[PDB]
Order: C-alpha cells, then structure tokens, then sequence
C-alpha cells in the first residue's frame, strides 16, 4: 500500500458536525448541544482535566441519545441525509490516493465514517468513537431522567452548568452507559498516529487536522519530526499547527500533503509556490497569529457556517 498520512475526517474532508447533527436530528436543541461541546472544550483544554480527552463531546451525548431509542439504522440514515462534504473533496482524495493511503481519525461513530467515507470513495484505514446503540440497555426511569434533564442544561450556563454536568456525569447509572463507549478524543488520535509511525516505520508523519481534538495529534507528529497542518482551523488548531492552509477547495489539501509526502522537511520551501484560487498557505513559525487566526475563521465559518463556531469535536 501507498504511505500514509493522517486525517480528521469533519473540516478537512466533510463538512458535517456529525455529534451536532444527530443532536438536532434527535432533540431539536442547538442550545443543549453548544452546552456540552462548550464543557468539552473546558474539561479538555482549560481545566485539562485527568483522563478527559477533546471530542468527548460525542461520548457524552451517548446516553441521551440511547435514551430517546437511537439505533444504528438511525445513525446511517442520519450520516446519509446530512453528508456535505468539502468543495472537491472526491477529486482531491482520488488524487491523493494515487499515491498515499489516508488514515481517517474522528471523533464520530465509526459507523458514521464507514458510511461517509464510502461516499467519496475513501480506500484507507477509520478509526472513530465505537458504539452500539442496539446492545445498550436503558431502564424507564433512567430514560425519563435523561430525557428531562435536557431542557434544565439547555437552560444553564457557565460555572452552574458545569456544575451540573459534573454532577449528572458521575452518576453511577449514566457513568456506566458513557464507559461502554470507546470514544476517540484528542489523547486517542495521537495514540493511534504514534502506533501507525511505529507499525509502519514512517520517519516524517504528516497530519491533518482543524480543532481542538487535533492538537495532540499534532503535538505528537511535531515531536516525531514530521508536520502538523491544520485546515481552515479554528484558534485550538492554530496554536499548535506548523503549516496553516486557508482555502474552499480540497484541492488545496491534496497538493501540501502530496508535497510534504514526496520531499518531507523539503517541502516547506515549496509552499509559496502553491497558487490555488482563495488559497491562502501560512508557515506558522514566520506569520502573526492573529492575522492567520482571523483568515482562517472566517474561511471555516464560510465553508461550515454556525457549526464552524462549535467547539467539542
Ligand atoms: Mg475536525
């Protein structure tokens, strides 16, 4: 098989927030949803609190969902009705895979990658948050108690709110439905990068990446000598990226990871000579931090729209 290189699949590749999409499929409650991604974002990186991981946002959904009768089928019908991908995002990932195998590390039920994937003809190795809605068991009264308990963190914020998720999460019935999901967070994605680097004996890891649940993975391939590229990354991503890439095409992805690919720590001189319409390509090293920061999230909210504001995946 062609080397590999490294992927998150929502930002880079579609443009569906999967944990956003099956929480107003289900619940209708962009509120409660923010909520918990906000409290991801928090846990993970402002309180770095032990054994939390960004992007666990899903795992914590997990309940409720289970709670309001999700199935599997649900969440293929789901993945199939909201898949909207990245301008170009076939084209550019059969280009890519003339040569390279991708490896696609989500937050997002594995599941909803298999089928996704499958819809721009992704040939590589996905890895995701695993879950079996069809095998978890919730009680009458548990599910009256999730249920609703919605409305009330809807209707919560701040330090109140992340009182009460504190206080709901370690309740031993809810604890033990949100420990039968093997979540990718962002400790996770570095993990599973690092033993594909060892298994495969690859030098120079290239990664892909564009939120919070990016930046280990990207600290790792930092740390292994290889590159950490964000694409239209928020300010979590661009704070621990090498090369920056602003553009709505993928397109603009497959020629940097064909370049870091092909000449590795020599590609970096190349990269000004990329010209790609609306495609701007920051060496974050020699730019300022808040004019790249400031281009990237207005191309992120161009491409993703509101969702491009949410944290928690
Ligand atoms: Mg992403």
């Amino acid at each position: 098989q062609g080397h590999m290189f490294f992927t998150d699949w929502e930002g880079p590749w579609i443009l569906t927030d999967f944990a956003l999409e099956l929480c107003m499929a289900v619940f209708n409650n962009a509120r409660f949803f923010s909520n918990l991604s906000e409290y991801d974002d928090y846990l993970a990186y402002e309180v770095r609190r032990e054994g939390y991981e960004a992007g666990y946002t899903l795992k914590l959904l997990t309940p409720f969902l289970a709670a309001a009768g999700v199935k599997n089928r649900d969440v293929e019908r789901i993945a199939e009705l909201s898949a909207k991908f990245v301008p170009d995002a076939e084209k550019a990932m059969a280009t890519l895979q003339e040569r390279w195998t991708p490896v696609v590390i989500s937050t997002s039920y594995t599941q909803y990658l298999r089928r996704t994937a499958s819809m721009i003809g992704v040939r590589g190795e996905l890895h995701g948050t695993e879950v079996d809605f069809d095998s978890i068991a919730v009680p009458e009264g548990l599910r009256e108690e999730l249920l609703s308990i919605i409305d009330v963190i809807a209707s919560l914020s701040g330090e109140e709110l992340f009182r009460k998720l504190d206080e709901l999460f370690s309740r031993s019935e809810v604890r033990k439905i949100v420990e039968s999901v093997k979540a990718v967070g962002a400790g996770e994605k570095a993990k599973i990068m690092r033993g594909y680097c060892e298994s495969k004996g690859i030098d120079f890891p290239v990664v892909v990446g564009d939120s919070i649940s990016d930046y280990k993975m990207f600290e790792a391939a930092r740390g292994l000598g290889g590159v950490a590229i964000a694409f239209n990354g928020n300010e979590y991503a661009l704070k621990h990226a090498d090369v920056v890439i602003i553009s709505p095409t993928a397109m603009s992805e497959a020629k940097v990871i064909e370049l870091f690919m092909e000449r590795k720590e020599r590609a970096f001189e190349v990269l000004s000579a990329v010209s790609i319409p609306e495609t701007e390509i920051y060496i974050m090293e020699n730019s300022d931090f808040g004019e790249v920061l400031e281009k990237s999230k207005r191309m992120r909210v161009r491409l993703r729209g509101l969702a491009g504001e949410l944290g928690g995946s």
